[PDB]
């Protein structure tokens, strides 16, 4: 089966492949499978993931051509620590701007919920705490509510994505030319 870390045909991205990626992480309380389909017309080059909470043992897929999707994952920090998997993925686009994707899969659903977001930043900006705070608090993230959400991104692009509500999370995003 396709694995986290791979770049696949973007038409092959879907819940089945992400479920498999999520299952392959085994028995961990909070974990996420992330798939982002690049149909933007331009190549993305990975910069970094800012992990606010949690970690990954997967290399952030380096080059993602138009027509390809990346597969990735993250998991809570090891041991009983009551924290989840929360972070921002940042890819450079060939126009000199940055594609940023927020994911948040909190430890405690009594206080918090799943959220995600997608935004293009002007210039080359590495993912960091400031970007996490902007995307989570101020830039209208979407709830992981087991439903799809669309939004135009500017820069000739639009996004359509889905995230479920539970702590074994899947996040599937398609970035297409608007
Ligand atoms: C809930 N949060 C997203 C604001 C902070 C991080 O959550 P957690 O990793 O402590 O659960
Ligand atoms: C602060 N806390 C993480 C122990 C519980 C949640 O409080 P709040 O951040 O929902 O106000
Ligand atoms: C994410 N948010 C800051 C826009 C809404 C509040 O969500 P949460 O932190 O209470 O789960």
């Amino acid at each position: 089966a396709d694995v986290a870390g791979a770049v696949i045909d973007g038409a092959g991205l879907g819940f089945d492949v992400l479920k498999t990626v999520l299952e392959a992480l085994g028995n961990v309380k909070r974990k996420i499978a992330v798939g982002i389909d690049n149909e933007s017309g331009k190549t993305w080059t990975a910069m970094n993931t800012y992990f606010r909470s949690g970690t990954s043992d997967i290399v952030l897929p380096h080059k993602v051509a138009h027509g390809k999707a990346l597969l990735y994952n993250g998991q809570k920090n090891r041991g009983p620590v009551a924290t989840g998997v929360v972070g921002v993925i940042a890819y450079s686009m060939s126009d000199g701007n940055t594609l940023a994707v927020l994911f948040s899969v909190p430890y405690d659903y009594n206080w918090y919920s799943n959220w995600w977001n997608v935004r293009v930043y002007k210039g080359q900006k590495r993912a960091d705490q400031r970007m996490y705070e902007e995307l989570y608090y101020h830039r209208s993230p979407f709830r992981g509510d087991n439903g799809w959400h669309s939004r135009g991104l500017g820069y000739g692009l639009k996004s359509r994505g889905f995230m479920n509500s539970s702590g074994h999370a899947i996040l599937e995003i398609h970035v297409t030319k608007a």
